[PDB]
């Protein structure tokens, strides 16, 4: 049984670094699990100005933010209210590399709320690169792939990431989402992503994230 | 000019997470920086028992502990008393990865001290892999090779861990080094490892490590 309502709410707390650079970032935002749609608030309140690209950390600021069609196993919306929690590698092409974990949970009040506690550190980014040169415009849309691994949920997915002076930047996602409880695990499906920054101020210590996402099981073998 | 001398202590913090799994752990110890070897007892304060294998974390508790040749210059000896901090990424074979950081300083009173601030982190190991299952023995020696890249030094070397039931588990370490203060960048060379858990008790709660490295320039031509 789901306990998952059309208009729920986000709070998340991020601490990390990034080539050492300490930071803490909360945010509060809203969503809708069914449409799978989701916005969030963001500031940072330790570390700022970011000597990095703030794009590096948006996917970081939830899989239950997808519309599941009937046809496919949900593994997010059915972990709830106990929750689940990721792990995440971030390879970037040029030896830059980020980890991030998000352990989430809904409020035991009937406030309908996502607790999210994120930490995210990265290393090794080039002096001249993209990232630490903040060089970078937007995350392009992606497909994330799903396929269930020794009982555990597994999403991978090539991500890419604008630069301004034209080109991509990429970086592959592993990530590992293992619920809190057990609950029906998925026949190998993908969801599509589209993320952005809607809104920041000059040096991203205020931003506004806004995502989209979509589960489906591929093309079909008939053409139209 | 360097301000190394042959006995010098050694002061450690990690703070960090595997998994999910958060843990602090303290150290102290010593090291002859002209020797290449060194010693830290260290205690895990927060976290403990530790659910993964402690082999992981050995590695992230100072290059400045390597006997260099006089013809090799010594990226590490001459960045003291400022220092440096060094970046880390371990890649294991079945996607098990871990990043850690450590800021080197040298305490300013005239204590021959080592400062080290390190952060660890760890996400997707298996439940079943040797690493959440504490099937490690430990790690084998290496060299790691030492290149200038961009103004910094990176050191990348091919690591394995030999596990319990036979047979060896590897990791790639990809190493950035960053010296606090301008020094003198060496050439292409090498640094032999060899580090042991000399001590530990039942849930390694409490360890003992030791590490002997030495730098060189590879084989000579002739045989
Ligand atoms: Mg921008
Ligand atoms: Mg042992
Ligand atoms: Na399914
Ligand atoms: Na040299």
């Amino acid at each position: 049984v789901s306990v998952i309502t059309s208009e729920m709410k986000i709070e998340v707390r991020m601490e990390g670094a990034v080539n050492g650079h300490k930071f803490v970032i909360t945010g509060k935002g809203s969503g809708q699990p069914f449409e799978g749609i989701q916005n969030v608030d963001l500031t940072v309140i330790e570390g700022g100005p970011l000597p990095f690209a703030f794009d590096i950390l948006t996917t970081a600021f939830n899989r239950v933010f997808v519309k599941y069609p009937e046809e496919i196993v949900d593994y997010f919306k059915q972990s709830f209210p106990e929750g689940y929690s990721w792990e995440r590698s971030m390879s970037y092409e040029d030896g830059g590399i980020c980890l991030a974990t998000n352990n989430i949970t809904m409020k035991k009040d009937g406030s309908n709320c996502f607790v999210n506690e994120i930490r995210f550190d990265g290393v090794n980014f080039p002096a001249n690169g993209p990232v630490m040169q903040r060089k970078t415009v937007k995350w392009e849309s992606s497909t994330e792939k799903m396929y269930v691994r020794d009982g555990v949920l597994k999403g991978d997915v090539n991500m890419a990431l604008l630069l301004q002076g034209g080109g991509h930047y990429r970086c592959d996602f592993r990530t590992t989402y293992k619920a809190k409880k057990v609950v029906q695990l998925p026949d190998y499906h993908f969801v599509d992503h589209l993320m952005e920054i809607t809104s920041h101020d000059k040096d991203y210590n205020k931003v506004k994230l806004y995502e989209h996402a979509k589960a489906h099981s591929g093309l079909p073998r008939l053409a139209k």
